[PDB]
């Protein structure tokens, strides 16, 4: 019914969002790591600095060893997240596919109107997909369903856990790059 081609249809277009939203969520951790390893290059800057004059060395070095450690765990999320982009686009291809699939296949279908219509129109991605606006298209998607209810939930979880990472991934990054601009 057209209900679940047009549900089905989010469903789509949430995937189709997932590898634009792994490459700014990766984007996201690089600038982070980038800015943070600048405040880091300034604290050690300023430990020599410090050095050069005899004084306050103490207390540079501290400062500069905050900025390097936390520049470091940055430098960390920056491997971790483009390792969860790349698994959350590779778990997603065989969706995508097969989701598209379902759909071009009702836009020719021998179906009424609406029904053709809602699944030729299902062209392009979400905008700004999270893993909440993930999670409810899959949730909406198995409230039509009861008979496949938690096989739908648990094909979603996949990517919305991945999706929860690359999400973690930058709030971690975030953080590391807000602890050496502090310390500097």
């Amino acid at each position: 019914k057209v209900e679940e081609v047009q549900t089905m249809c989010d469903v789509a277009r949430q995937l189709r969002a997932l590898e634009t939203a792994s490459q700014s969520a990766v984007a996201a951790v690089v600038s982070s790591a980038r800015e943070a390893s600048e405040a880091k290059e300034r604290a050690e800057k300023a430990v020599e600095r410090a050095k050069s004059k005899k004084r306050g060395v103490d207390t540079a070095t501290e400062a500069a060893a905050r900025a390097a450690a936390a520049a470091q765990r940055a430098e960390t999320v920056v491997s971790d997240a483009r390792k969860h982009a790349a698994d959350l686009t590779a778990a997603s291809k065989d969706a995508i596919e097969t989701t598209d699939e379902s759909l071009r296949l009702l836009a020719t279908c021998e179906a009424d109107e609406p029904i053709r219509t809602a699944a030729k129109k299902c062209t392009g991605a979400a905008a700004e997909v999270t893993s909440k606006s993930l999670e409810s298209a899959f949730d909406a998607l198995a409230e039509l369903l009861p008979d496949g209810a938690d096989d739908i939930r648990e094909h979603g979880a996949v990517f919305v856990k991945g999706l929860k990472s690359l999400e973690d991934d930058v709030r971690t990054a975030g953080e590391a790059k807000y602890e050496a601009e502090k310390a500097e």
